[PDB]
This record gives C-alpha cells, structure tokens and sequence, in this order.
C-alpha cells in the first residue's frame, strides 16, 4: 500500500533469488501487496543481472537503504503533485479527473527522447518507461495515493486502467503501437465496440492487486542480448510464477500460465504439472473467464507442439487460434496478431511441412485430419477478413497456401468431407466456401486458388 513496514524491512537485504521470493511470498500474504516496493526490487535485480559477466555465482544485493530511498522518491513525486482535496472521492470511487491527473503526473515525468525499462526502478532512476510500464506506473501511483479501486487492465497487446465499482470505468493511460493518435483519458468503449483483437471484445483482464503482482512477474525480461538470457532472472521468474500459481493468483491469467509452461519446458521443476497440463490450464482459464476469446492460449500450445514436432497437434492448435480470430474484425492497431498469423501461415507452417516431407523421402502429410486442420486454419483467417476495415490476405499468402496444400497428395486430401456452412469439416468464410473443390483436386490449380484467396 503506502509506507514500508518492519515486516518488509526485516526481510532485507535481499542477497539471493530465494530472498526475493520470500519477500514476494510475504507481500502476497497481505490483503494489499505493495506494488511500488515489489516493482523497485524486481527492477533493481533485473538491472544488475541483465548484463554479461565473469563469475559463476553473482547476485546484486538489494540493500534496504537503496530500495527505501527510491521508494521515498516515488512516493514523494506522486503525493507532491496530486492534491487529493481538489478531487471529490465519493463512495470509495476515484473520479476520472483524479485518474487522469495521476496519469498525467507519470506521463509528464518521462524523458522526451527498448529492454529493461518496464519497472518503477527504470522510472525513478532514468525517467524511462515502456508502454505497459506507464500503465503499471499509473496503478502503483494510485495505490500509493490510497485509491483502492484503480486497477490494471490488460488485453493480449495493450494495457490501461479500470476503476469505480467492479472496474466499470475505463481510461487509456499509455500509448500503443507507433504512429497512432493519443487516446489517453478516453474510455476503451470504442475499441470494445469495433470488435478489434486489441480490446478482445471486452473479454480482457481486470486485475486485482495480486494479479498486478503476477503482471510485474510476467514483465521480468531475462534477455541480456540477442543470444543470451540471464539464467538467474529466468529462475526468479519461474519461482515467482509457481508462488503465484500455488496461491491461486494465476487462475484468471492465461498468459501467465503459458509463460509458466514455457519456463517448465525450458527446465522442468520436479513434482510440478508438465508443460502440456499448464498450457491446457491456460486454455481452460480463457474458456472459463474470458469467453474463449483469447488467441495466445492456443498460440502457446501450438508453439510447444511445433518445437516437439507433434505436427498434428500443432496444426490443430493453430486452427484453434484461427477459429477464435474469425469472430473479430481486423482493425488498424491489431498488427501484432496479424504479424503472428502471417508468420504462422507463410513461414512456420511451410517449414514444418517441408521438414515433414523430407522425412517421408527417407506421415502427417498422410493424415487427412492434419489436412482438415490446415483447412480450418485458412478458413478462420478468411472469415476474420470478412467485415474487417482493412484487408488481410494478399498474393504472398497465396504463394504459401498452395505450397502447403501441395505437401498433401490428392489421395490424402480427397478423404475430407468439406461442407459449406449454412474427417468432416464445415467452412464459414466465403473464400474457402468458394474454392472448396479446388482444395481436393488431384492437380492443385495454383492460379484459381491464388485468385480466389486474393478476391475482395
Ligand atoms: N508477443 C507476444 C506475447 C505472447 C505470445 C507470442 C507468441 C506465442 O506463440 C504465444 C504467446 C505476449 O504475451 N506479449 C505481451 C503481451 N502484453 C499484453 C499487455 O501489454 C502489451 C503486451
């Protein structure tokens, strides 16, 4: 909340990964974990671990004196710029005016001209923050001001704040993407209503304080350079996520579960659920709390199957991402999910299939199920295009669809009972409904298919 207590101070100095975990375990026991304290600690240890080094054992000691000084500087900066008497706080509800005031305080503090600028350590010592860092900084400043209703909101690619009863009020506080006009101060209602992926049709995360702790743990960046990760930061993140997991605080956080699965794939913790179980918990969480309208739970699972060369389950998981995206409209700030679908369609899937082909020269290319999955994937992309502001498919997509269908013999392909929506498979998009017979011809007509995919 506000002000360091002896129950925290007594756990300093933090001389190890396990010392940090112990501080987090104690903070998560309290009704209201201190976001400013935890973010400064993570930012301090990350700052000094994210560098190449000589020396087998190293841990940068977080002395209480340096953490409490940075804490006091943050707390003074915010209390000293925000007079709460000028803001009626009726009913335990912050006003949009107050919320935008705190956001402006943070905003006006940032430098005017990358990695490891996500924490309040970065804010206080270098006045630099990345996009979701700003939003987290606004929530921490509000907690420092006693505004118990201001919370972090997160989609799969953006962050803002919610407040009021049950977080019914929303406010943009940070930037998104590169050249877009500032929306700070506005509600997210337009983004929800335009059906963009960026705002998840309203099925976005609304954090309590413990989920905000989970967010800052997911925000740890172990990357030192393009070829190197800090093993210490990976281990710290993995232990903190298991701590959050055990306390139930990842229950409504699919991306944290996927992150935890990836970490367990990297180095499994003895006695813990295996990565596959964790990926499916993330999917279960998205189905339970978020109407199965998230993309990444299936993208996480697909990547895992891809790495493990389970071609069938990878394709199925990728088709699932497309079955989710088909209900959205592609909008002008949804580029990241476009880039991902693009890469999957025109890079990952072709190479995975090329690797499969090279193997039969010396078996999923013979699975009709696998071909069904590939069709369902492309049908979702086409249906996604329908009703969308900007076009999705283009000639590049066309080149690799035909190349990927070619990896299946007409013998294989002919065993799938394609059905126009009005292994058996039903189509929902006009384009795929269109060229359905073309997908099963013993001779793929490249030009026809290429044409119908690129149609308006
Ligand atoms: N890119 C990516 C991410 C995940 C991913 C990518 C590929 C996969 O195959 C599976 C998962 C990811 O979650 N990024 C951070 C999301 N934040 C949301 C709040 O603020 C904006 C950033």
């Amino acid at each position: 909340a506000m002000g360091l207590k002896a129950a925290q101070k007594t756990l300093f100095p933090l001389r190890s990964i396990d010392d940090v975990v112990r501080l987090f375990a104690a903070e998560l026991g309290r009704e209201e974990p201190d976001l400013v304290l935890l973010s400064l600690v993570l930012g301090f240890v990350e700052h000094f671990l994210a560098v190449n080094r000589v020396g087998l054992t190293y841990f940068p000691v977080a002395d209480l004196s340096i953490i409490a000084a940075l804490y006091a500087r943050f707390t003074a900066q915010i209390r000293g710029a925000v007079d709460l008497s000028l803001y009626p706080r009726e009913g335990g509800v912050s006003s949009r005016e107050l919320v935008k005031k705190v956001s402006d305080v943070i905003w006006n503090s940032l430098s005017r001209s990358r990695a490891h600028i996500q924490s309040l350590f970065s804010f206080i010592t270098g006045t630099k923050l990345d996009s979701s860092g700003v939003a987290f900084a606004v929530v921490g400043a509000c907690q420092a001001l006693g505004l118990r209703d201001v919370h972090l909101a997160l989609s799969e690619d953006h962050a803002w704040v919610v407040f009021g009863p049950n977080g019914e009020q929303t406010a943009e506080v940070t930037w998104h993407g590169k050249g877009n006009e500032d929306r700070r101060g506005q509600t997210v209602n337009a983004g929800v209503a335009e059906r963009s992926w960026l705002y998840l049709k309203g099925s976005y995360m609304r954090c309590d304080r413990k989920m905000e702790v989970a967010f800052m743990v997911c925000a740890i960046n172990p990357s030192i350079d393009l070829h190197t990760d800090s093993l210490e930061l990976l281990q710290l993140q993995q232990k903190l996520l298991w701590l959050l997991y055990d306390l139930g605080h990842l229950e409504r956080y699919p991306m944290a579960l996927g992150n935890l699965a990836d970490l367990e794939e990297l180095e499994p913790t003895p006695g813990r659920p295996d990565p596959l179980t964790l990926y499916h918990k993330g999917i279960a969480s998205a189905k339970t709390y978020y109407r199965d309208e998230h993309i990444y739970p299936y993208m996480y699972l697909a990547g895992y199957h891809c790495r493990n060369r389970n071609v069938r389950e990878a394709l199925q998981a990728w088709a699932d991402t497309a079955t989710v995206i088909q209900d959205y409209n592609y909008c002008r700030e949804d580029e990241e999910i476009y880039k991902e679908f693009f890469e999957v369609a025109n890079d990952v899937i072709p190479n995975l299939l090329k690797e499969a082909a090279s193997l039969l020269e010396a078996s999923a290319l013979q699975d009709p199920e696998c071909f069904a999955h590939l069709l369902r994937f492309y049908d979702g992309i086409c249906k996604w295009e329908e009703g969308s502001p900007t076009p999705v498919l283009h000639v590049g997509w066309a080149t690799f669809l035909v190349q990927s269908l070619g990896r299946f013999e007409g013998q294989v392909r002919q065993k799938v009972r394609i059905v126009s929506g009005t292994p058996v498979l039903t189509f929902q998009s006009e384009k795929m409904k269109g060229m359905k017979e073309l997908l099963v011809a013993t001779k793929i007509n490249s030009s026809a298919i290429k044409l119908q995919l690129t149609a308006q």
